[PDB]
């Protein structure tokens, strides 16, 4: 595909690449065009997240997940082709409405469970999982992104990637990312669905790795029992006693546990998902 067949419109998002909303003519098909500077990759020392971005997203083929389907350069530029997300980011929505009735709250993160275990099934790990990277579509149904800071399994491995708010214990203090990291974020993101704020807080980034480390947090009085339930078996500092992960046996017993008793699993992507709170 070349730039000529696209009409580049509305900037989506601008740090290092300018997301554009861009139109196929003959197909009309839109698709999210992610704009880079080769130059100002280098500058910035990001030529990491470009080229691991790719590699990643090739590997992808689910619903739930944005789709890298065209990948162009011309002298000064590299384009990504993904899937546009029309309704832009879960964060959007849980700062707009402030915080999901419990049929919300079960469905979203029933979809991203059903995402988690797909992208570890493949042996991916994202890293930096959370409501800004978790997009909804046109029909409302989750795709996420962002996947420069993902690493593909060979267990466990090496990198100084996250965002504080949902960066797991374990990547502070061995500076080591498993799956169970992952699932690790997936708790700070049920708690901030119910409670519309993420569950560590703090003066600054390093306050708030000292909250994650001492596991200091606190439900406020009208958590969802049931989700209160979940969240503690997924903020656990041992990485290796998260409901989902490996040594507890995997996704089965999260996908068992009373929060997500009524869901209907296999299909979620079929069903039109809950009016939003
Ligand atoms: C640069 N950003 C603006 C605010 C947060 C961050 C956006 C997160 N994000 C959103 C992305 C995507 C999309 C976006 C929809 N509305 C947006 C607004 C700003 C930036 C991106 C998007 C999308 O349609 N498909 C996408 O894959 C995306 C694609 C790759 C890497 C990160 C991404
Ligand atoms: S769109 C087709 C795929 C492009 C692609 O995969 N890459 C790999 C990452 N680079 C690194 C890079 C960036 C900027 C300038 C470069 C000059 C020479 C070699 C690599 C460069 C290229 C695009
Ligand atoms: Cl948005
Ligand atoms: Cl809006």
């Amino acid at each position: 595909k070349r730039p000529e067949d696209f009409k580049f419109g509305k900037i989506l998002g601008e740090s290092f690449s300018t997301v554009v909303l861009a139109r196929e003519l003959a197909t009309s098909r839109e698709y999210a065009i992610k704009i880079l500077e080769k130059r100002h990759i280098i500058k910035e020392n990001k030529v990491p997240y470009v080229t691991r971005e790719r590699d990643v997203m090739s590997r992808l083929d689910h619903p739930f997940f944005v789709k890298l389907y065209f990948c162009f350069q011309d002298d000064e530029k590299l384009y990504f082709g993904l899937s546009y997300a029309k309704n832009g980011e879960l964060l959007k929505y849980i700062r707009k409405i402030g915080s999901f009735d419990e049929t919300c709250t079960r469905f979203y993160t029933a979809e991203i469970v059903s995402a988690l275990e797909y992208l570890h099934g493949k042996g991916i790990i994202h890293r930096d999982l959370k409501p800004e990277n978790i997009l909804l579509n046109e029909d409302m149904h989750i795709q996420i992104t962002d996947f420069g800071t993902a690493k593909v399994l060979s267990a466990r491995a090496n990198s100084f990637v996250g965002t504080a708010q949902y960066v797991s214990p374990e990547l502070l203090t061995e500076k080591s990312a498993c799956k169970s990291s992952d699932l690790w974020a997936l708790g700070c993101i049920i708690y901030q669905l119910v409670a519309g704020l993420p569950p560590f807080r703090a003066g600054n980034e390093y306050l708030i790795f000292q909250k994650i480390i001492k596991l200091e947090y606190d439900f406020p009085e009208k958590f969802f029992p049931k989700a209160r339930d979940l969240v503690e078996k997924l903020l656990v500092l041992d990485a290796t006693k998260r409901l989902g992960c490996e040594e507890m046996e995997g996704y089965g017993p999260l996908k068992a546990h009373p929060f997500f008793e009524s869901v209907t699993w296999e299909n979620l992507h079929q069903q039109t998902p809950p009016k939003l709170t």
